[PDB]
RNA sequence: GACGAGCUGAACGCGAAUAUCUCUUUCGCCUUUUACUAAAGAGAUCCGCGAGUUUUGCUCACGCAGUCGCAUCUUUUUGUGGGGCU
């Protein structure tokens, strides 16, 4: 299901890269605006912490 | 007629951020089950959050103190007095 975090981070990347390189800034490494995708994965992790504690407690 | 920062307790309650899961169905992947899609609903959970005195921990601070058991010219507190008739 974390294909939706991956699709969301891909959309976030398209938007940020488009709005970032406008002008002479161009087309490569160098964009480090990471808080949008960071918070995508933080939401993933908050929601999956209970599921994974269950699964790992069951494994244990 | 009058005074808080930080923690754990409060017991009541969901500005703007939102992820996961379960169930009942439909739809799509399609050999099967997981693992998934996207619709309808019904339910949970997570990560957090606000105010009341409880004080624990100040490292701040106090009591003749800011407050006590409208003030003379025609319209208001400077009144028009005095007498006497049924």
């Amino acid at each position: 299901r974390l294909m939706r975090q991956i699709r969301m981070c891909k959309d976030l990347k398209h938007l940020i890269y488009y709005r970032f390189n406008t002008g002479p800034v161009g087309k490569g490494p160098g964009v480090g605006f990471w808080a949008p995708m960071w918070r995508v994965w933080l939401f993933f992790l908050r929601g999956i912490v209970p599921l994974l504690e269950r699964w790992l407690g069951n494994l244990l």
